[PDB]
């Protein structure tokens, strides 16, 4: 509805800070002009006690466990990608597991669920130099002009962001199965018509998103 | 020193994360090849439970308050700025008190510590409608409703250089806060540690610098 007025308060992991929220939010505006939103950092390891006691409506996030008696929904499945600046010597030829692995890496916005996902994947090649790990690619642009970084980033934020910092996207160059990216609420968030609505919304736009 | 090829973990803001480190990132792998980074989100009432029971190294944010023992000192004066659209209504004119108090707004990367700072200082005004209070701003950006987007001053000029829109100031007195370096005394006599803090140190200083001018 239009006659909303109320805030919804998101806690939020920084990739659906950078994808999926900011995809969703001209359409949640849209259709509710007066809905204030607060978007707060998501505790991986409070994430119960978030939704619980410190005012959250909604979690975005990959719970690193199980959730019950939160409830709890898979928005998608998130893939995995490479950013390499333009002027990276891989800009151009295909990224081999032998490239990847040769070269110093910068890790944005995976986090350690992720990271341990990856890391298992990777789990009989070489060890290979992590440089950087951060949530904000801001940071590693930053260093795009002194090391080669490979910069790995989940799938969606390679398709927001590379278009326009003037980097490219390369495939992961090896087996990478798309982890599962979910939603949690208070059960008691169950039947509230205003968060029935913010769910519906942001896993209709969730599919905008996955299906483009 | 650049045999140093250890890893250092600072927990910093989101402010720091986009405006002071890449930054001054360049002349930290340049001056110590080697050297590998882990930068996480500071959760800002566990600020001392991050560098004492998590394993950050330094933390870089402005402290809700004091914070001893935790070795601490300021790095510069953080100040708030506006940013509009520039087919926002007041996109160009002076933006006056009465008109920042009946638009709505978008809050990008301040801290509560600072966003009650900020409470303080209209704590006699009309409320204002606040649309939106996000973190990256990649959200207030996915928006940019006639709203006008508060944030840290140093980021406004960052962002509104390249997302082209504008920067007015605020249309009230607002003293700058000031950031800071936070540690573990655990990590004040660490050849390694008190080599990062001057790295940042100076670069925070050379920030500062070409800022003022």
């Amino acid at each position: 509805p239009q006659q909303c007025d109320q805030t919804f308060t998101i806690a939020t992991t920084d990739y659906a800070m950078q994808t999926i929220l900011p995809f969703a939010l001209p359409r949640i505006y849209q259709e509710a002009p007066n809905v204030s939103f607060n978007f707060l950092p998501l505790q991986h390891d409070r994430l119960s006690d978030q939704l619980t006691y410190e005012g959250a409506d909604l979690a975005i996030c990959r719970p690193t466990g199980p959730v019950e008696p939160l409830r709890s929904e898979i928005l998608g499945r998130v893939g995995v990608l490479c950013l390499l600046s333009k002027q990276h010597p891989l800009a151009n030829q295909e990224m081999s597991l032998d490239d990847y692995l040769s070269h110093p890496h910068a890790m944005i916005a995976i986090s350690d669920g992720v990271k341990a996902l990856i890391e298992q994947a990777l789990i009989d090649k070489p060890q290979r130099k992590m440089v950087l790990r951060a949530y904000h690619l801001e940071a590693a642009l930053a260093i795009v002009d002194t090391l080669p970084i490979i910069i790995t980033v989940p799938a969606d934020l390679a398709y927001l962001v590379a278009e326009r910092y003037d980097l490219v996207v390369k495939p992961l160059p090896f087996q990478f199965t798309p982890f599962d990216y979910s939603m949690i609420w208070h059960a008691r968030c169950e039947h509230s018509p205003a968060q029935e609505w913010l769910r519906s919304v942001v896993r209709e736009e969730c599919s905008r998103l996955i299906a483009k």
